Parts: C-alpha cells; structure tokens; sequence
RNA sequence: AUUUUGUUGGUUUCUAGGACCAUCGUAAUGAUUAAUAGGGACGGUCGGGGGUAUCAGUAUUCAGUUGUCAGAGGUGAAAUU
C-alpha cells in the first residue's frame, strides 16, 4: 500500500530538525531544520520556522515516493529538559496537513536511568 | 593456779577457768520478689543499617562504520565555538 519512512522530529529550544529517514533510519531522505528558514537565532525554533520546515520535508518526501511517515518525536533529553520544544508541535501538525499519511506516533527522547552531572553548578543559573 | 596435809619446800591426778579438737543431740535448720529497671537466651520476622564481591540500566562524552546537505550551538538578544 503507502511507503512508510520515519519522521524523526528533534525539537529542542534553539531549533527544530524534521529528519525523514527510511525504516532502518540509515538512509536519509530529507532533513530541514527551523534554523534554515529564518535569519534570526531567536527564532529558529518558532513554531512557525517549523512549519515551514515540514513543509519542504514534505515536498522533497513526495518526489521521492514517500507517502506516510513514522513520527519518532524527541526533546533535548540526557541530563538537559525532556519536555519537546514549540517546534515539534508546529512540524507535526504541518506534517499532517502536507497531504503525507501518519503512521505510530512516539517519544523517543533520551531519558537516563540515574545519570551524569548537569551543567549550572549547585545554585543553578542565576538570572 | 587460788586452796591444802600448814612447821615450811618438792611430787601430778582429781579440780575451776579458758582455748581448741571430734562425736552426738536439738531446729519448721539456713537462699525475699522478679520492677510495664536492665542484661542474656530462644521464635518468626522486618529494614534504601554496615562490609566484601557480583549483576543491571539508560544516559553523557568519545570512536568507528553508515546516510544526506548548510548550517549547528548558545541566549532576553548575541558573540566566542
Ligand atoms: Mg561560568
Ligand atoms: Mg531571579
Ligand atoms: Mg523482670
Ligand atoms: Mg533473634
Ligand atoms: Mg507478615
């Protein structure tokens, strides 16, 4: 029926990478991020900046014969937040509304069993 | 050792007092509770109590292989990178 490939979503709070690889996750078909669709830092993670990084993952999908994705959404993860970034919200919904067919939908963000020591010292960030 | 038998002094048994030694007889013969103190034993437990080994877990970083391609990182915003 559909050709499925994985639309692995990596919405940090600086940016927002859309990587569409295969099943294996070893052949990359598209990978656009929020940063590459603005010119200002502030915003490479809008969700807007995401959108519109669906939007041409969506695009290079299609001519390549990729009719439904996978979404493997993550955050940051490791020592660092496990909530996703506004982007992930913004480049699924775009996915979505792109005309590409969803499959199984997961997070996959990194979480330890513990763990190493997280950066900021014992008073944190003082802002 | 007072006292003799007094004519004065020697003799060692009764004697009395210890002080002990054995036997026998008397006797209701002789050991306070177990502290809602403690200690100890014992019986099933119960604990992220301790020590010595041992077995996980993902994560982090670094490396090897792979895939694409222009940014990635970081911030209130940036820059160093
Ligand atoms: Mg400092
Ligand atoms: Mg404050
Ligand atoms: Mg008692
Ligand atoms: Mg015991
Ligand atoms: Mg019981």
């Amino acid at each position: 029926s559909q050709v499925f490939g994985v639309a692995r979503i990596f919405a940090s709070f600086n940016d927002t990478f859309v990587h569409v690889t295969d099943l294996s996750g070893k052949e990359t078909i598209a990978r656009v991020t929020g940063g590459m669709k603005v010119k200002a830092d502030r915003d490479e993670s809008s969700p807007y900046a995401a959108m519109l990084a669906a939007q041409d993952v969506a695009a290079k999908c299609k001519e390549v014969g990729i009719t439904a994705v996978h979404i493997k959404l993550r955050a940051t993860g490791g020592t660092k937040t496990k909530t996703p970034g506004p982007g992930g919200q913004s480049a699924l919904r775009a996915l979505a509304r792109s005309g590409l067919r969803i499959g199984r939908i997961e997070d996959v963000t990194p979480v330890p069993s513990x763990s190493t020591r997280r950066k900021g010292g014992r008073r944190g960030r003082r802002l």
